């Protein structure tokens, strides 16, 4: 669920807030509309194209849907006892953190204007 | 739920992204402040109205609440196992998601400034 | 959560919606970055703080985690039956409710350009 999201954004990007990436592109808090603005961005469309597929799973709903994981030492690690949903989210947000981790923050496109930028 | 008003658009405007709708005039994604600044904004002002009548029903939560419906070739019908909050929020997407249909998009009202045109 | 927290806001101040501090600020429906613009600001600063201790509780989700209270006359109160997730988090939403009461609401706070306010 979107809590967990965070705390696994946590887990990877500890020194970044979750408001950081909470809108940020054309993607991250968003979808659809636009080109990614850069690689950060495109993590996020990744996610939110994972998520697309979660929810092809019936009453699958990402941002609602518990599930079991574990952060050590900065490394995610997702639960087997997850049903198939909680499965498929949690690989959805563990890839995403991992990639987020990666990708340099731009602050040129934190908050930005969508009809600049996203059409 | 938020996820099954998203599927609910999806269904009766299957050509437009969910993220189209969900930052629109004063009231798609929003609610109170403002003169609606077209028929769509007006479909968005009516929904949030829906919704704050379901809201009289104790422990009644909208965006939070499952209920039961189907979409077939493009028209939604809600099932009749529903409880009334279930049914009540039910109708207030089918409703919002046929108004929605009808009313045309201006790509001139997605992401506005509320303070210039909302007040 | 999330609704009992808007319905704690209507409990204490019913002339405002809750439209109103869903963005105002840097913290008012966020969080990080950034200095406080004014006295309601630092509310929503100590809420999100608030939040931010709930959550060491294991599990504990505060826009998500149901919570038992009441509005009588003006007045909130959190109910004994609360676990330790949702005491706290009650209280968290009942001190904000509060704070938001007393705090001047200045409109030109309302939808602020992060990028310009915040950094
Ligand atoms: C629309 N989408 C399917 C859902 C469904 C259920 C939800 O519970 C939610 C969403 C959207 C997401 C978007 C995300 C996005 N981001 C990842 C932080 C985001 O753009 C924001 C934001 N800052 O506006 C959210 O509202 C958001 O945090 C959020 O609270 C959501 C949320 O609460
Ligand atoms: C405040 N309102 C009562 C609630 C309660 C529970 C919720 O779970 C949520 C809301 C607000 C709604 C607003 C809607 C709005 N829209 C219909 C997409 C919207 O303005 C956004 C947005 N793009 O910022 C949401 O955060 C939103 O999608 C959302 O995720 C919400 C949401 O997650
Ligand atoms: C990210 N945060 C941990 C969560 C977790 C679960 C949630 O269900 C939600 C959030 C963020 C909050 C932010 C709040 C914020 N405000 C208090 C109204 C806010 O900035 C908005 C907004 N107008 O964009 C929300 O999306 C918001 O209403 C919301 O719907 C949220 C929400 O649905
Ligand atoms: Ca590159
Ligand atoms: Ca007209
Ligand atoms: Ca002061």
């Amino acid at each position: 669920n979107l809590y967990q999201f965070k705390n696994m954004i946590k887990c990877t990007v500890p020194s970044r807030s979750w408001w950081d990436f909470a809108d940020y592109g054309c993607y991250c808090g968003r979808g659809g509309s636009g080109t990614p603005v850069d690689d950060l961005d495109r993590c996020c469309q990744v996610h939110d194209n994972c998520y697309n597929e979660a929810e092809k799973i019936s009453k699958c709903w990402p941002f609602f849907k518990t599930y079991s994981y574990k952060c050590s030492q900065g490394t995610l690690t997702c639960k087997g006892g997850n049903n198939a949903c909680a499965a498929s989210v949690c690989d959805c947000d563990r890839l995403a953190a991992i990639c987020f981790a990666g990708a340099p923050y731009n602050d040129n496109n934190y908050n930005i204007d969508l009809k600049a930028r996203c059409q």
